[PDB]
């Protein structure tokens, strides 16, 4: 009986995912290791191919839309920005798709995804990357993790950090389905602050982990402790994302030509 509402329950969300997500862990890694296909994405190592992939990939935000250009180390963290804030709004309606968010009032959807969008952010972040970089541009282009190590400080700092977490959590080889209950948990987390109906996003919570711990038992049957494990990349999750406010509040205090947008700021105010 539990057993079974909580399989339809997770293929409600799988198809939430698969719905709003525009890019999926399995066509990941299928470019990044270029399995099956007539193009492979350009390689951005330095400045000069990185200009050229500005001249010639399509980017789902206009390069003249990016604010005024500075240099070289910004201009990455305004595109680092321009496809944070998209994930936000894939995130969004996501959280929309699933019933139990959906009835919660608006401003409680609004709390759990200020607190957690960049945890769900990080955490599917792993399906574009590999050691040695990740994708681009819907897939079109690959930034090397050393180009990154590359730029100055702060920004070079606030990247290396999600590689070290990506390349752990991908070992744990979760798929698209396991990553959909994943990141409904993340989202409808009962602890953020300020939550008005706790009990109710708890529960909620509560039904997306069994549903999640069953899912591992029929696709993962034979990885041991895998749920556990997971349980505490969500722990692992929230430090990192201290971290990076922590960074960021630092970039907001010494870059101060570097220009923030505003819906980040909004989630910042009071972490
Ligand atoms: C996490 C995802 C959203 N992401 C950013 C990203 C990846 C790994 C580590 C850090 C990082 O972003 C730290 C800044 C955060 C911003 C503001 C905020 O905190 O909301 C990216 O997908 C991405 C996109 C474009 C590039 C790029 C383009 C040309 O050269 C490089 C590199 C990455
Ligand atoms: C699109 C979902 C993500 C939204 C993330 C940003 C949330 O910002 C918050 O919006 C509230 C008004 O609604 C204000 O009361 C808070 O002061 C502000 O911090
Ligand atoms: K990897």
């Amino acid at each position: 009986p539990q057993v079974a509402d909580l399989k339809a329950f997770s293929k409600h969300i799988y198809n939430a995912y698969l719905k709003n997500f525009n890019m999926t862990k399995k066509k990941a890694r299928s470019i990044l290791t270029g399995k099956a296909s007539h193009t492979a994405p350009f390689v951005i190592h330095d400045i000069e191919t990185l200009w050229q992939a500005e001249k010639g990939l399509v980017w789902k935000q206009l390069v003249n839309g990016l604010p005024p250009y500075k240099e070289i180390s910004v201009h990455v963290f305004y595109r680092c920005q321009c496809t944070t804030v998209e994930t936000v709004r894939e995130l969004t309606e996501f959280a929309k798709s699933i019933p139990s968010f959906s009835s919660l009032f608006l401003n409680d959807q609004v709390t759990l995804l200020k607190y957690g969008v960049h945890e769900a952010i990080f955490a599917m972040l792993a399906s574009i990357v590999n050691k040695d970089g990740l994708l681009v541009a819907n897939g079109s282009g690959f930034v090397t993790r050393e180009f990154l190590r590359s730029l100055r400080k702060p920004f070079s700092d606030i990247i290396e950090p999600k590689f070290e977490f990506a390349v752990k959590f991908n070992a744990l080889e979760l798929d698209d389905s396991d990553l959909a209950l994943f990141i409904a948990a993340i989202i409808l987390c009962g602890d953020r602050p300020g939550l008005m109906n706790v009990p109710r996003v708890e529960a909620i919570q509560d039904t997306i982990l069994r549903a999640l711990e069953f899912h591992l038992q029929a696709n993962h049957p034979d990885a041991q402790y895998l749920f556990p494990k997971l349980l505490q990349k969500m722990a692992d999750l929230r430090q990192l994302v201290t971290e990076h406010a922590q960074m960021m509040q630092r970039i907001k205090k010494t870059e101060t030509e570097t220009s923030l947008h505003p819906l980040l700021q909004e989630i910042y105010k009071d972490m």
